[PDB]
């Protein structure tokens, strides 16, 4: 099976990049592997595989950590994201970003219905299990618990049946046979979990798929629109319908391929303490447990020598940053587009830890529009905040043409001699806020709303007659004949490979 | 003589020091040496010395580019600046801005006069040269000028005799006998240009010597405090007196071995043409030209073999984000401290373009002092920003102790992650602002006047009990022992030197 079909393929693919080291010594999941993965993260190396892992019993598991994160070349920096995709390993961000709204305008490519696969290949009932006894991963050492979700695919389905989502939200082991985790608005899982409480007589019947095809976790990672069943948007982006197969305990449907399933239900009713958890802006509050929602485990399925994805998160780089970032980034870059406004491109600068996201503006169109800075950043800031895309970015940085928003030392640049403070910009305290950023949850005022803001580092004269300016820079401050030149005889004058 | 107190030196030691390369075929003082230099820069090469400027007559001159700018290794990275002081190498930034900061509070070393030295080795008296035959670099395409003047030191004193001082203010070639450059207030060359002015009776006596003392460039980059002659500062800097020669045209004392002097007057009445100029913060404006201060050259005497050091600045990294940033940030960490806050580092982040400072705060005296973060960001913005080491910095980004203000990746983090924007935030808008930055001179607002920002990355429990927080890093997330068995294991496990 193709790797972005396939997690047990993904991993292939890894070692075959040379981009995987097999650890085969015993590793502990207290701490240990997450303490390795969290070493790979911050320096860009080879994504961990431990094959044996203390406390690993009747197949249940090995780990994969860092499957998103980067790699250290520039060449290929994102080619575990090329690899989720069937992208070659060279993919720039924009083609990445370019292929996860592809099928936004896209007939879905509904699911197929398979009677088996590989995550039936062996079960535990309700007698068998007891997800303490598990080899479940204590990823920071003042978690709230041991964080079993990092990198699985929550499935839960509107009451109606119409809305089928895949999302990715943490949870940890809460007792033998229930989890706890976040869910919070305005999450589709929120969203679909309110569903239920409004109709008031069950309990969500949920699943919890590890291992997914890497084209699905890369949706389950991207707020595509409400309404949107994840399923048929990844098939129509594959162009392959995704095989499933039905859980045994509910009518919910997995990916066959998954290496790991979970299968019971999501309380309507129930909570226990969830957290603290080091989290994607890089910080654990030890002790700030909150209860969270409760999930219930009936049944276990999984493949012959299953492997649980892992992400380390935390300080820069991990999958919260490459994935979570970005993705909300290419999301808000359509919705713009999709409002008329004149942009081409998104990223959530790493430096910024992905709550600034850099919007390119097409000054051409700009122009056309014979506008002002504060018209302008408020009519973004009205589209971008008021959206669930925007949830998780509290600055916007209006860029020209000439910044390669990809590139976060040309960002920081623009930002930093561009935006006038104060003046330059506008406020939005009567948005939704993201709790999660320190400042927010842990910071001097409203947890959930407010401290968002547009700044404009678009120039004066970007919005009437065209850029006034040359960069003092080689590029731009030397004719094209001498800087040729110079780089021709650099080597021979005596100053100092892409690939490396 | 000591590479600190002599330029000739000083290139020696770039040479032991394997950071120099000569260039003995021709290069043309238009762009080309600008352009290597400018390469140099933004890859943090080896300084070029043009030993054959086609142009160059009777021994003026060959050009050192480059002489403050990085040096490729982290281990050696302020090298050039460390073999500006007599420091290690391997110096630290704090090293260098506490050698900078030393003589504050120590007794002045007044120069000492001696008759002669190598800088009147060779002279042209006002039939005998033409600025404008000189091999001038044009250093930016767009340049208004050939800027012969971005890294020499100007020589004026009050009317008085009281205050000698020296400083860095660009000049370029205005006719054959005149140069125009930028004399803006609060600078000192400003203050007693003032000074002149009000008297009325006669120009402003005035030397413009390059390839001085390396510790004299460094002090004359840093705004010591007013009325402070900087040589008596750099000789408690240095422990030794300065050996100062006088002018031939006037009562003013030059550097024995300085490599060029120009003597004359500054008007107090005339302007003409000066700029547009590739500027410290990345951009030019073509075209725009203004008036500035007039300089009459009467004499010039210089070294055999004489050679002009040249900043080829703009976008990162050169001298004007090295030692503008870095040792404005110096005089405004001792202003702080003067003043009674606890501030124990301060640094411009190179990310910034040196228009922020990052301020690294003893939150053990802040809690202390029982305040809050609105009182304290504006104390801290009316002590700094009221004041002439403030002039240049538009951002103050607060930041606890465990932040390294040195490290630019770690403000950019807190700034990122601990300031909620607005809320945590105070703007000042009457204030003097830097007109050199493009979002006030070429911005939405007075060019002069605002502009301005305290930013609180203290988290609030730092005012209060203290920190709360664990990182999500390797370093803070996992136990001693553990990180050193990971560490220990790394390469045996397949995982990947300090010089490099
Ligand atoms: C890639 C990834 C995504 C997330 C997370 C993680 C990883 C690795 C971990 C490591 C587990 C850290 C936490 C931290 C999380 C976090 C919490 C809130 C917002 C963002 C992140 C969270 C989480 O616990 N809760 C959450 O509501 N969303 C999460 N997302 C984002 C989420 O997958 C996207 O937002 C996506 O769009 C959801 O789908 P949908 O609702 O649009 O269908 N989670
Ligand atoms: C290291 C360096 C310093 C400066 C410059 C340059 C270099 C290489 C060039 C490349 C020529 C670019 C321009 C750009 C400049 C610029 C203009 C205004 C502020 C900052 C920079 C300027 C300049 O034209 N005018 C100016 O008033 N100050 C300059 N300084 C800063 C100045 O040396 C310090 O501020 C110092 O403290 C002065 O001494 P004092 O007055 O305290 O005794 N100049
Ligand atoms: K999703
Ligand atoms: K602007
Ligand atoms: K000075
Ligand atoms: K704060
Ligand atoms: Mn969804
Ligand atoms: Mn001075």
């Amino acid at each position: 099976q193709p790797a972005h079909l396939c997690f047990r393929s993904f991993v292939e693919a890894l070692k075959v990049d040379n981009d995987l080291v097999e650890i085969n010594t015993p590793i502990d999941p207290n701490l240990e592997a997450a303490a390795i993965t969290r070493r790979v993260c911050e320096t860009n190396d080879k994504a961990p595989l431990f094959n044996n892992l203390i406390g690993m019993k009747n197949g249940l598991f090995r780990i994969l950590g860092a499957p998103g994160s980067l790699r250290k070349s520039s060449a290929d920096r994102y080619g575990r994201l090329a690899r989720h995709l069937a992208l070659p390993p060279t993919a720039s961000m924009r083609e990445i970003l370019d292929k996860m709204l592809s099928a936004s305008d896209m007939p879905p490519i509904p699911p197929t219905i398979v009677p088996t696969g590989p995550c039936k290949e062996n079960s535990l009932d309700d007698s068998e299990f007891d997800l303490t006894e598990l080899p479940v991963p204590l990823i920071h050492k003042s978690d709230g618990g041991k964080y079993i979700q990092t990198y699985g695919m929550h499935i839960v389905q509107s009451p109606d049946g119409t809305w089928t989502n895949w999302s990715i939200a943490r949870a940890m082991v809460h007792d033998k046979n229930h989890l706890t985790g976040l869910v919070i608005p305005p999450q589709h899982i929120w969203q679909i979990h309110q569903m239920w409480k409004k109709e008031g007589r069950s309990d969500v019947p949920w699943a919890l798929a590890f291992g997914v095809p890497p084209a699905a976790i890369m949706a389950s990672s991207m707020p595509i629109p409400d309404g949107v069943t994840e399923a048929g948007y990844v098939g129509a982006m594959t162009g392959s319908s995704l095989e499933l197969v039905k859980c045994d305990t509910n009518d919910l449907y997995v990916p066959a391929t998954s290496e790991i399933v979970l299968e019971g239900t999501l309380s309507i009713s129930e909570t226990g303490p969830e957290g603290p958890f080091g989290e994607m802006h890089g910080y654990i509050f030890p002790g700030d447990t909150h209860l969270g929602a409760k999930y219930k485990v009936n049944r276990i399925t999984y493949r012959n020598n299953a492997i649980m994805p892992m992400s380390s998160c935390g300080r820069l780089t991990d999958e919260t940053h490459t994935m979570i970032g970005s993705l909300a980034a290419a999301e808000i870059r359509k919705l713009c587009q999709q409002n008329d406004l004149p942009i081409t491109d998104a990223f959530a600068p790493f430096e910024s830890q992905v709550t600034w996201v850099a919007l390119r503006v097409d000054t051409e169109k700009l122009r056309a529009m014979k506008t002002t800075s504060e018209g302008f950043r408020k009519r973004v800031g009205d589209v971008v905040f008021n959206h669930k895309a925007g949830y998780t970015i509290h600055r916007l940085v209006l860029v020209g043409d000439d910044i390669d928003v990809y590139e976060g030392k040309d960002v920081l640049w623009a930002f930093s001699t561009r935006c006038r403070p104060g003046m330059d910009e506008t406020l939005f305290e009567d948005v939704r806020g993201f709790p999660l950023i320190p400042y927010m949850g842990h910071g001097n005022g409203p947890a959930h709303r407010g401290g968002k803001v547009v700044s404009d580092a678009l120039m004066p004269t970007e919005y009437t007659t065209g850029r006034n300016w040359e960069a003092a820079d080689f590029n731009q401050s030397y004719p094209e004949d001498l800087k040729q030149k110079v780089l021709d005889n650099w080597t021979k004058m005596g100053f100092s490979h892409h690939h490396h």
